[PDB]
């Protein structure tokens, strides 16, 4: 009940109810008040579920990028980081649920979940994927 499920547990009991924003979730203020962007809400949804994915403060999609193990994109599982080129390469990121969709906080929809076969993200991914839990 921690570790993946947990993060996802917690990351998705604020689906459709977090608007997004840029630079948000850094401050204690912010994670109180469920503000966050893309990296700062994977950072806490897998921090209250016991995983320390870095630094509150200096957290970011970059960050991400360089902690756990990569992943073919063929052998993506739940829990696992899925990285898109957005704004720039690996500008955004979300945790993969299995069954092509992923949960992430996005300007569109603040925390929601996706599906890799949105043409939108289908385009954007390029299979970068981080595995953070064994
Ligand atoms: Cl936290």
């Amino acid at each position: 009940s921690g570790g993946i499920e947990g993060a996802i547990s917690v990351g998705s009991s604020i689906v459709g109810q977090s608007p997004y924003k840029f630079g948000g979730g850094r401050t204690q203020s912010d994670i109180n008040n469920r503000i966050f962007d893309c990296s700062s809400f994977v950072r806490w949804a897998y921090a209250s579920a016991g995983v320390n994915l870095g630094p509150v403060g200096g957290t970011t999609t970059d960050t991400l990028v360089g902690r756990g193990q990569a992943v073919s994109a063929s052998e993506m599982k739940r829990g696992d980081l899925v990285f898109f080129d957005t704004y720039k390469t690996n500008g955004h990121v979300g945790i993969y649920l299995g069954n092509g969709t992923f949960l992430n906080d996005n300007t569109s929809h603040g925390v929601s979940v996706d599906s890799m076969s949105n043409p939108y993200w289908k385009a954007a991914f390029k299979g970068v994927v981080r595995r953070v839990v064994q």
